[PDB]
């Protein structure tokens, strides 16, 4: 939508004519001319929107060059502030700078033609304003939306299917079969492939269990290496090992482990199939396989008798749409034959009716709305066997979303087809493109997860990953969504542009790459960078890969030459040995991200891009130490790192009043433990995660630095974490008092601290603290004792210990719900007292010993009568790592 | 030829017992009845290759079997000296080694299977060639093969073709009109062409003229490179702006020097010229555009005329084929009918008729091989339109090659079928490949020269470029015949196989490479290399991409860890940042070739190695310190650099008696100044090609370490290249006595001394110098006067020197051939008694005063009188750059 486009470029305009007044001083008035004529232009971009400019012809010619003019107006101002910026490094100290000077001043002569063009067009829009403004339609308020908590996990008429496949399966004796499935895309082969892979006849049948993605750009030996990985820790080793012997290695792993079943979804060609079998051992045992598909050739090759899948009934339909419209609550009775219609209108398909459901959640719940759906499904579905059906289903969906989620959901059809999407990730580059706005008192972050929530509530995103907060980690696009999206936007829009190269094509020629606003390159990246291509217009640039691609020493020039417009820069998957200097000259930057092996200092010039918001980086070093004033860079919010980063000495303005205490800034991903003082925390007021790695002895010690004491300072700080990385257990460590800590603490994480189990106590004291996570040897002993205290705590997780004795009473953790064991190949038993507490839901126990088994299944068998016995008990799910137990 | 492997294995496996008992002294009994078995099973190898083998299947599969034993042989061996060379590295003093002296025993007894199986062919026949010995066919003497002789420049019935096309050009001035040659392979457009643009009207009509050579997988940008490069000597520029940049370039530098005539040599789809002609935006001026192309309908879409290439007639085929295989000499009378009916089968394909010339002088001048011949072609001619035909022609010419000839001829399609062979690389190549062995008194190179200039002969392999000295420098194979040699190659006889992939292919299995004992290829390396392959019964690796490519540091140890038999390591067009120590493993290394940019230090391990015997380093360090003690490596042949090479000090051991004399060394390319020490020649008395890279006035000056007065001692050195990269000039220099210089000194290059013209006198004391290159201001000065001396001098570079005056008589170079000036824009004339040698046959000025143009017309008019008086004088040719001057 242009306006979003409008409201980005009134925005950058105003924070440069506030913040920084020389850089524009030569244009001024054009500046401020333009503000005025794009606030006019959103206005009436507004008032188009409230009628339905697609029934007019005039509405759409006047909408085209609102939206090229603008575009020329941003690039005439960014050329012009490089070029100005470029000036005030060359220090040309002299009054008038007459030469280049009028360099800068062509771009103000193209600024002043464009300027006059902004004056006219806004006469001519003057035009048919009060025309537009005597129509409106959709006059209502804004409401509000809530937190999507899992719902319908249960599968609405597919027990059949269920269990004709987990019959099938444990046939022949000694046999290495293969379950092929199919049926149309949006049937719920995935889906019922999960209900199979999650029944506990299956767990408890075969002890191994994988669970493999496999679409059409799989790739056979990133596949190995991670199937290797399910089995051990490290894959680096096998980075440098062959397929063929990558497949020998799975191979003996997996026939180690007793019986198997493996899963690999959506295979779309027989050779596939072919390919990838060879991994699994045909070692005379009865091993499952189970593949899905859609088409029918590789199923019928992969076994001679393909159990195809089936259409929801009727009956099933209606109840599925109530379900997913209404969620708990029952339908009122008025709109039940509008969505029987409906739900007949569908035809049985599960993704239909999900995305028509998602429609009428957009709409209300209103009989004329009703009816509407009803009369416009009747009309686009009167074929079947036509996808096409599907994509305008999903357009009428699309239809009554605010242009903002319009942005959002094409954006998330950038990743590549398959790729797993980063929440974290995603709303931060939500955040740096401009699609979410400053609107009411939310943080930027929350603004983008709410708007993420409600993109899954009404069914166009699957969740695929979940936190153990509860919140969402990862998340993707059906296969027909991301088709329609990408359509729609590298057509209509033009939002960006893919250019993944098929056979005996050429990467498209300057003029061409000419017209572009955003880049995609999921393939053969290094080779579009041989040709040194040139796009003077291209503000982003994204390549999410699956390896790790090393630059050329000779090929490192060609980003910051070849797009010196950029803002957001995402090539986390490909590896800089340094940078140069035209690097440092790209202004503009505002998200960047990338990896490397052999950094260890980021240069001192890197703090002069005075946009940056977000950073991170990738560095194999331990320790990175970090020479850019971050305390210069104002707009700074976020610095991630996985090393230990060691933050500059600050220093105060000593000729300028000025303090350097940057109100937006959420987080310092990992810092030394050397630079947790007082004046670092002096400086970042409103921090909401800190992370320590190094010696955390050095803090926990009340010598150097009252480290811990220091932390005391930050008031909203909700999440700590102290990573040590000294191997040696010199000395014993203490936590100081629990009156140290902020009160709002929400999570902590330990791993080897190495603490006596005493010190729990003080944890205990804490009020808020929701999620405890020690790892790696957090706390050392063999006897700990509960002592009452951990009155909110909601997840509790141990790896790695040898502790022995616990005890406890069901008056020590009241609101628990969850409980992982991990490794803890040294305890005896769990109290029993946990399975009196009532919200206790969710268990599990890896790598345990028995007895531990036993009781769980003992405290399994006691909340399975107590919930027979009338409470009102939340459903109990048990989980114990042993086969056999 | 199987011959060419056991014989290879003999020398190897004598070597081994002469050099080192260590190696084999667990083996040295089955080795030596190995070695033995191999003598005798080469002889009958040869008994067979007397008696045909094409025609006899059961004769095939006698000396099949043998093949098969000698490569598992030839691995078995190499095993046990890896194993043994890593029972050294252990260095286990214990007199029973208990680990892995089990495993070297078990290798050993796979040396006794293998010993059983080749004693197991000869019990199965005590020779074998019993019935080989009843039948001998070919029975004769082995005489001489010329010398190379350039011959047959003027082409035969196509000069009405370049009539006709120089009749094309003036056609229509100010305007682009393509003109298109179209004919079937074999035919010779390229040849027309080749002729049309020597021609001197086109010369003259065009100030600029360009060749471009249009390949099946061209690539646009580099052929873009090729033609700026050509006018301009800096590039630093043209490397990093693109291709639609650089069209826009040639167009500039093109329309600088006013109209032009490029060239496109066989062209094959039509979007190739339909990328290509954009590089040629008419200046509104008579621009023409050659273009060779096999295909017709490129040719239609270039332009609805294509120049129809006619077929050779009758007679004009007979006068090729007398005079490919008579050479000057006519066809002698009682040949003259059987030439008749050979060439009247040709039908007119000039290729046909050139490799039966070829397949003629090979067999001989005798009636009975004349009829045969013949006969053949009657038998194998009978179609037309199939180019099969050329392949069978080329079988025929083929099985006539002398067994190590023929090898010879093959595996030159080892080289990307269009890529220009450096015959050096070639021969240095075969070498080291066992393809030569030492039979007589002939050094390596020189008998690898001598079989390259006898294929050149049979006109199998073509030359593209000759020296002033005439001699050969680069070659390639005709389009057919790399196509008949690559299906030979990798279908009969395994002699390597080249891994093209194509978009839908994948690279082979490990599977598949474990049957390969060469590997070549030609697109991706490092995607090859990124899927970590790896073979044991590798020996041989090529890769000839067009550019240069990195290596990433983490797939920098794939080669040697996947290949430890490595011996031919052919990846010039790689580039190395550094080195893993599993490369000084590689104790089977016998060629090494590669690039860099940051190698300072050639690493001491380096020196570990000892088979090989060529080293080549291209690296943009100004310096480059060789620190492995190359002269423990006997058989160091050749270390070929760039760069001002530092040698090790020359110690003889305390404790030991031998002499650190290598007698197999031939060439020190570049080595450094300080590194020219007494020793360093006393320890290579066969010292062939010498030229120095650095501070040269540190060799001239006395005072300094007497460098050029030691580079006497050399008796056999006969090439000599002084270079200076002091770009400073802080003193004047002076050469020393002509005495001084080793007497067989024939060649010497001159770069940046900056001499003083009076000195010339002492060079022309020289009694055997043959080739002078003065270059970069070799001498500086303004007045030259000749002195006498040259006797036996024959050519004369002269490039970028500031001489005014030159004063010279007849009687100075009464042997001379050759005078080119180039850049020579400050000298005046050229002594019109120049004019008198009748030893000069060609001259050539670039970018020299029109007043040195005039005189030199004066000398061409001065020499066409003295042929015109009935003079025996040899045809003068003049060219000038610069039409204009
Ligand atoms: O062995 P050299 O005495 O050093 O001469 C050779 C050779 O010159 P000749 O034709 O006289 O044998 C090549 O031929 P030209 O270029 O001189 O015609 C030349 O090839 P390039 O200049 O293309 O490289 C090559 O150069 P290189 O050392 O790179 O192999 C090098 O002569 P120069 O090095 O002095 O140019
Ligand atoms: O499950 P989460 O709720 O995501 O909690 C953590 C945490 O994530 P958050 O701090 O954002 O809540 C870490 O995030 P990062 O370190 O990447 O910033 C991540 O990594 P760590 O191990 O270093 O804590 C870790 O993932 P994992 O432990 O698997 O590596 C993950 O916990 P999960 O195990 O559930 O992913
Ligand atoms: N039996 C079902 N009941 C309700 N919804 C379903 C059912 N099966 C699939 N779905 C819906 O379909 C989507 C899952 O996609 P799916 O059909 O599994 O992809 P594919 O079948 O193409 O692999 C989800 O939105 C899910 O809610
Ligand atoms: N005299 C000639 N007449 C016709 N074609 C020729 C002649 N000489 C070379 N050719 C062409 O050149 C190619 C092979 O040339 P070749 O026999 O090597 O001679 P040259 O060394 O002069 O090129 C073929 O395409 C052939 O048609």
């Amino acid at each position: 939508m242009a306006n979003v486009a409008v409201e980005f470029l009134v925005e950058n305009l105003m924070q440069l004519l506030r913040d920084n007044v020389e850089l524009i001083s030569g244009v001024k008035e054009a500046a401020e001319s333009l503000l005025q004529d794009l606030n006019d232009f959103n206005a009436f971009l507004k008032q188009a929107a409230k009628c339905h400019i697609n029934e007019n012809e005039v509405l759409r010619e006047l909408v085209k060059k609102i939206r090229t003019v603008v575009n020329s107006a941003e690039d005439a101002i960014d050329k012009f502030v490089i070029e100005a910026k470029l000036h005030k490094d060359k220090g040309v100290t002299r009054v008038l700078d007459l030469p280049h000077y009028k360099r800068v001043k062509e771009v103000a002569g193209e600024i002043k033609a464009i300027r006059n063009k902004v004056r006219e067009i806004r006469q001519t829009d003057a035009i048919g304003l009060q025309a537009l403004q005597d129509d409106d339609l959709s006059a209502r308020g804004s409401e509000e939306r809530k937190p999507p908590v899992v719902e319908e996990d249960d599968v609405v008429g597919f027990d059949e299917e269920a269990d004709i496949v987990i019959n099938r399966l444990l046939g022949e004796s000694n046999h290495l079969e293969v379950v092929p499935v199919v049926g149309m895309p949006g049937l719920g082969k995935t889906t019922l492939a999960n209900k199979i892979y999650k029944h506990p006849k299956i767990g408890y049948e075969f002890f191994t269990r994988i669970w493999v993605y496999v679409s059409q750009s799989y790739r056979r030996r990133e596949l190995f290496l991670n199937i290797i990985s399910k089995f051990t820790r490290n894959t680096k080793q096998y980075h440098g090992m062959c397929e063929e012997d990558l497949a020998d290695e799975i191979q003996e792993f997996l026939g180690k482990g007793g019986k198997y079943l493996v899963v690999l979804d959506d295979v779309w060609s027989d050779e596939a199939w072919e390919r990838i079998k060879i991994a699994f051992p045909n070692n005379n045992k009865p091993n499952r396989v189970l593949l899905t598909t859609r088409d029918s050739k590789v199923a019928k090759q992969c076994n001679p008798i393909p159990h195809d899948l089936k259409f929801l009934t009727e009956d099933e339909s209606w109840i599925l749409l109530e379900k997913k419209v209404f969620h708990k609550d029952k339908c009122p009775p008025e709109l039940v034959l509008s969505g029987k219609s409906i739900a007949k209108k569908c035809k049985g398909l599960p993704l239909a009716i999900v995305v028509i459901a998602g429609a009428l959640i957009g709409k209300g719940k209103t009989p004329r709305e009703w009816k509407q759906v009803d009369d416009s499904v009747s009309e686009h579905l009167i074929n079947r066997d036509h996808p096409e059906n599907c994509n305008k289903l999903v357009q009428m969906s699309y239809d009554r979303l605010p242009y903002d989620l319009k942005a959002c959901f094409l954006y998330c059809s950038a990743f590549p087809g398959g790729f797993q999407i980063p929440a974290w990730k995603l709303i931060r580059l939500w955040i740096a493109e401009g699609f979410i706005q400053y609107k009411g008192h939310l943080s930027l972050e929350c603004k983008g997860e709410d708007n993420l929530n409600d993109l899954i509530n009404r069914n166009l995103v699957m969740v695929m990953e979940r936190t153990s907060d509860g919140q969402i980690k990862t998340c993707r696009l059906h296969d027909m969504l991301h088709e329609f999206c990408r359509q729609e936007a590298m057509k209509e829009e033009n939002l960006f542009q893919e250019i993944k190269l098929g056979s005996e094509q050429y990467f498209p020629g300057k003029r061409e790459l000419s017209t572009y606003r955003r880049l995609c390159i999921h393939s053969s990246v290094l080779d579009f960078f041989s040709t040194k291509p040139s796009a003077e217009h291209v503000r982003s640039f994204l390549s999410f890969s699956s390896k790790k691609i090393e630059m050329p020493s000779a090929d490192i020039p060609t980003i910051p030459k070849g797009f010196p417009l950029l803002r957001v820069l995402d090539v986390e998957s490909i590896n800089f040995s340094r940078f140069s200097r035209e690097f440092y000259q790209l202004y503009h930057l505002r998200y960047v991200a990338f990896s490397s092996d052999s950094i260890k200092i980021l240069p001192k010039l890197m703090g002069e891009l005075w946009n940056i918001q977000t950073i991170i980086i990738n560095t194999q070093q331990r320790t990175l130490d970090i020479q850019a004033n971050i305390w210069n860079m104002e707009r700074l919010r976020h610095l991630h790192t996985n090393s230990s980063a060691k933050l500059p000495v600050p220093v105060a303005p000593k000729n300028s009043k000025v303090t350097l205490v940057n109100q937006s800034l959420q987080t310092l991903s990992t810092i030394a433990p050397e630079s947790c003082t007082e004046e670092v925390f002096a400086r970042t007021p409103n921090l909401k995660k800190l992370g320590i790695r190094g010696k955390i002895s050095v803090l926990l010690d009340n010598k150097s630095a009252a480290s811990l004491k220091n932390v005391k300072r930050l008031e909203y700080l909700e999440n700590l974490k102290l990573i040590n990385d000294s191997s040696i257990q010199t000395s014993k460590l203490r936590l100081p008092p629990a009156y140290i800590f902020p009160t709002k603490l929400r999570k902590l994480t330990l791993l080897d601290t190495w603490l006596e189990w005493k010190d729990m106590s003080i944890l205990g004291q804490l009020e808020h603290l929701e999620v405890l996570k020690m790892k790696e040897n957090g706390f050392s002993g063999e006897s700990w004792e509960s002592t009452g205290g951990f009155c909110s705590l909601l997840v509790l997780w141990i790896e790695r210990t040898n502790l022995v004795s616990w005890k406890a009473s069901a008056d020590d953790f009241p609101r628990l719900k969850h409980l992982v064991l991990i490794c803890c190949d040294n305890l005896k038993e769990v109290p029993i007292a946990l399975a009196d507490i009532r919200s206790f839901q969710v268990m599990m126990l890896q790598n345990s010993t028995k007895t531990a088994a036993i009781s769980a299944r003992q405290i399994q068998a006691k909340k399975d009568n107590q919930t027979q016995q009338g409470t009102k008990n939340i459903a109990f799910k048990l989980s114990i790592f042993p086969p056999d137990l």
